[PDB]
């Protein structure tokens, strides 16, 4: 049983590619094996991007794995609608409903809005970046008509990077005026690195500051300059290293060889690498779940040009989706399930806060339970009053 | 895609059309790539996408210049994600220097099918700070609405 | 120490450090330069 895959990865993605061939390895099974036909191309070009998809549907795949750009996203979601092929990526979630696309990043436009009642602000800054789409600038613009807030929002993405200093410093100018002192960043684990570093030269990371990395990837960032510096830091964490199923994931991790797996010699893994792996697990079981339901699905390498017209969708495919939005297992990510077009459901997102000992987790958000925090209180404070 | 390969392979020395805020990445890229010149009236690309020849000027400056005329410092920015949130970047940017109190808000994902109790909604939050400012930013037919 | 210093963020404007050596630009002051605090010391070497 040989099961022909496709996997775009974006040329840099040597963590998840890593992540994504340990998955091979630790969800081989005798049943079937999976074969990846890996494409490494600009993920940004929508031009390339369409002959990478064209390429692994010539070969006659039965689902693809790889990732898009706020650029590209469009020609996906587009090309496997009206081939019906599958598509999963950990890329960030799709604004809107596109079929016949699994999305292992789950939508923290929620627990975002919910930190910041938390913490009851009422003006903040929003750094952001149009890299993963203004979905979430849009989602924080839109409560501020109804919570009444004053958001401060500066695209900090636009910013050449050959002479990006003048641009901070007229950054902080204006976020002065206001006297801004809570800011939330919306940005990649390495614009965040950035702005953080610039943070601490100009000493804005000093009490008083109140800093929110817009990310499920809290600690993959490095956290150790910011930290004694008196600014409180939160963010969101989705890869909990407290499951003993991650435990043990990094017991192995850890060990591997950085020379064969480059990127893979740490105690921590990106976000978007762990869905990738987890996206192998995704994939495994579906593919399970439609040997053991006795449903034929198998073709050859003869599907024909994509650009093919009319362009007629093979039906098999309608159940190869219909498998993978079945499929509901563990993985690093948490509870993994989906709904009927591929969006993740009932998954948990830790909140974070950063301290003096380090990062820790001071609850959750479930899309039915909102926030809800965890024990941590360090009850008290000199209470001890005067009788 | 279909379309552009088609006129393509027909052997064309220019292709006149439109793009949508999903399509126009598409056009941009293969127009770019297989050197063939795209005249089109829709919004104008966020960037600098050769063999592109785009009539629409952009209005980006006039909406900025028009604002400062009236002397606004607090209005509500009603916008449609259709034509790209390449205006919505430029108040918004622009608010942080000029210091403005922008109120933003997406008035294109409202469903059509029951869209009343939304626009009942959306002036609710208007009325909050007592806007008597808005901005339309939305096509010949959403503005109508 | 001027790393700690700027770890510690004793480096912000209130502050006020004097390096006493012949060598003020012989360190790295790229650093706390930004910072905020007032920096002094003497050069011997007058690159003028
Ligand atoms: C009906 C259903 O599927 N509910 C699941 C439950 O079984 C699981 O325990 C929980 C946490 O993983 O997520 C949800």
């Amino acid at each position: 049983n040989s099961i022909q895959i496709g996997g775009l990865f974006p040329r840099g993605a040597d963590q998840e590619y890593s992540a994504f061939r340990v998955g091979m390895v630790q969800f081989s099974t005798s049943e079937f094996r999976l074969t990846p036909h890996i494409d490494n191309l600009e993920v940004a070009n929508s031009f390339a991007v369409t002959n990478a998809f064209c390429s692994q549907f010539s070969r006659g795949v039965y689902a693809i794995f790889g990732f898009y750009d706020k650029k590209s996203v469009n020609t996906i979601t587009s090309f496997c609608g009206t081939l019906h092929v599958s598509f999963i990526t950990p890329s960030f979630p799709t604004d809107g409903t596109h079929p016949f696309v699994i999305q292992m990043r789950p939508d923290l436009k929620g627990a975002l809005l919910s930190l910041i009642e938390y913490y009851q602000w009422d003006k903040f800054a929003y750094l952001y970046d149009s890299d993963r789409g203004l979905s979430t600038l849009q989602a924080v613009l839109d409560s501020a008509a109804e919570k009444k807030w004053q958001v401060t929002a500066i695209n900090v993405g636009n910013i050449n990077n050959d002479k990006k200093d003048e641009t901070y410093r007229s950054l902080f100018q204006d976020l002065e005026l206001k006297k801004e002192r809570r800011v939330i960043l919306d940005c990649e684990r390495d614009k965040v690195n950035d702005i953080v570093d610039q943070v601490i030269t100009i000493g804005k990371h000093v009490k008083g500051y109140h800093y929110i990395i817009a990310n499920l990837g809290f600690t993959d960032g490095d956290l150790l300059k910011i930290q004694f510096g008196g600014a409180e830091v939160s963010g969101f964490q989705i890869v909990d290293y407290d499951d003993s199923l991650v435990s043990k994931f990094i017991e192995r991790w850890s060990t591997l060889e950085e020379k064969e797996y480059p990127g893979a010699h740490t105690a921590t893994i990106k976000y978007t690498s762990a869905l990738t792996y987890d996206a192998v697990q995704v994939m495994t079981e579906a593919f399970r779940n439609l040997r053991k339901q006795r449903i034929e699905i198998s073709r050859r390498g003869n599907a024909g040009d994509c650009l093919a017209n009319p362009a007629v969708p093979w039906g098999q495919g309608v159940e190869i989706e219909r498998a993978l939005k079945q499929v509901q297992v563990e993985g690093l990510s948490g509870n993994i399930k989906f709904d009927q077009n591929g969006k993740r459901i009932n998954y948990t997102i830790n909140i974070m806060e950063l301290k003096t000992n380090g990062p820790r987790k001071i609850g959750y958000w479930s899309e039915v339970d909102k926030m809800v925090l965890t024990e941590d209180d360090t009850s008290g404070l000199e209470q001890k009053t005067v009788v």
